[PDB]
RNA sequence: GUUUUCGGAACUGAGGCCAUGAUUAAGAGGGACGGCCGGGGGCAUUCGUAUUGCGCCGCUAGAGGUGAAAUUCUUGGACCG
């Protein structure tokens, strides 16, 4: 797992995908194609505990640990793809993505361009749940 | 015992005459004509992403879900790309 490349005048890409639901955080790490995968843990395996799996610790200790392993393998620049749940659940990220991105930025990467690539609908199937809606 | 005067009513030919003869165009209505306008209607095409299932490739022990968990799917590779 050896490179002879030049390391002080460029640096090597990768992309990030960082998938953020409201229950579970991704933070998956593949080659420019996307068919070849590097690294990724989800924000259930830090924390032990199943009820704040989306918790802004879980997503930064998942990407401090991703960030580790990339430099340890030698991916230094990164591009974001960020993506929440979509479809006709929800739009908004979860609450584990600028955690988990500012734990990226901070570990000592760089950061190239930040794409938003959730899945848009154009007007779907029925949404899961009564015509009342969920009443609690 | 003629046929008139002793006269009861229908029709047509030709001319003259009438100031000869049809009130208007509703801030009523119908219809026609000209340029448009509109997710108005019917039929036949065409496009868009998303959902689910399936085929292949790569890392992989978790993923889904809740106020909290469980039933649920998982090295026979779930989830994600």
């Amino acid at each position: 797992s050896l490179g002879p490349q030049v390391a002080e005048g460029e640096n090597v890409f990768g992309v990030c995908h960082i998938f953020a639901s409201f229950n579970d955080t991704f933070v998956h790490v593949t080659d420019l194609s996307g068919k070849e995968t590097i690294c990724r843990v989800t924000g259930g395996m830090k924390v032990k505990a199943d009820r704040d799996e989306s918790s802004p610790y879980a997503a930064m200790l998942a990407a401090q640990d991703v960030a580790q392993r990339c430099k340890e393998l030698g991916i230094t620049a990164l591009h974001i793809k960020l993506r929440a749940t979509g479809g006709n659940r929800t739009k908004t990220p979860g609450p584990g993505a600028q955690s988990a991105l500012r734990a990226l930025a901070r570990s000592g990467m760089k950061i190239g361009r930040i794409e938003d690539v959730t899945p848009i609908p154009s007007d779907s199937t029925r949404r899961k749940g009564g015509r009342r809606g969920r009443r609690l």
